[PDB]
């Protein structure tokens, strides 16, 4: 335990109930808040993520970007039996911590972690990972990857009419390249979400882009 992601997991093991996803989600939040890393992700990012999942009930979700596994736990706990979450992460440390988090949550059954580059794995999804089309895409942590990844998922025919793309940390004026694309193009129907919590400043911003075929 030297890295931040290692400390998050250390804090989870020492405080969260093993096999209880909510206890885990709460432990990550409590720790990230006291150490002033992420203010209140559980109600900022979390509630938006939950609402999107309950609204669309996706059978196949692809997460592009992972750090400590919060998003993976938050998403997996709401999936239906038969539903699966494919998480792609380039960093082997972030990919490892995420696996351990899911393992601790008792959700590894519902998640498949793919350690490698999005640019290389996305074109392999159809044959190598038995994927026809994605019902949902979750874009996380790496803002400069949102646009090329979206463009790639389109090139690869992984999106269909109704595919939901949910991008995190899409806060004004950051990540404008991706925004100009989805908002601009008649191929996406967009909804922005700005979580303020009890404060007057955007704690978290999220873009929901529904593909129209
Ligand atoms: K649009």
């Amino acid at each position: 335990g030297d890295t931040k992601e290692q400390r998050i997991l250390r804090y989870v093991q020492q405080n969260a109930k093993p096999g209880d996803p909510q206890s885990v989600l709460e432990a990550i939040d409590t720790y990230c808040t006291q150490k002033e890393w992420a203010m209140n992700v559980g109600d900022a990012k979390g509630q938006i993520m939950d609402a999107v999942i309950r609204e669309y009930s996706p059978s196949l979700v692809l997460e592009l970007g992972a750090y400590c596994g919060y998003s993976a736990v938050r998403m997996a706990r709401l999936l239906q039996p038969g539903a699966r979450l494919l998480t792609m992460e380039m960093n082997p440390d972030y990919a490892a911590i995420t696996q351990q988090m899911l393992n601790f949550a008792g959700l590894q059954d519902k998640v498949t972690i793919l350690n490698g580059a999005s640019q290389d794995l996305i074109p392999q999804l159809k044959k190598k990972y038995d994927v026809d089309t994605l019902d949902m895409v979750f874009l996380d942590h790496w803002k400069d990857r949102y646009l090329p990844d979206t463009l790639l998922l389109e090139k690869c025919g992984l999106l269909r009419k109704g595919t939901v793309l949910l991008a995190d940390n899409v806060i004004v004026p950051g990540t404008p390249d991706f925004l100009a694309y989805v908002r601009g193009s008649s191929s996406f129907e967009c909804t922005h979400y700005s979580s303020y919590l009890e404060y007057m400043k955007v704690v978290d911003g999220l873009e929901k882009a529904i593909y129209q075929g």
